[PDB]
């Protein structure tokens, strides 16, 4: 299970992706990834393709 964090904002524009030991294991970590960036907006996890997208 590979997750991808996409930041949709003029302030910060980036994209990353990687695999982990487990879906939930990476889901709990990927949540803190952007947490450090302090990105304020609509943060949600796309259960569809396990993709994390944010909309400021």
């Amino acid at each position: 299970m590979t997750f991808k964090l996409i930041i949709n904002g003029k302030t910060l524009k980036g994209e990353t992706t990687t695999e982990a030991v487990d879906a939930a294991t990476a889901e709990k970590v990927f949540k803190q990834y952007f947490n450090d960036n302090g990105i304020d907006g609509e943060w949600t996890y796309d259960d569809a393709t396990k993709t994390f997208t944010i909309t400021e």
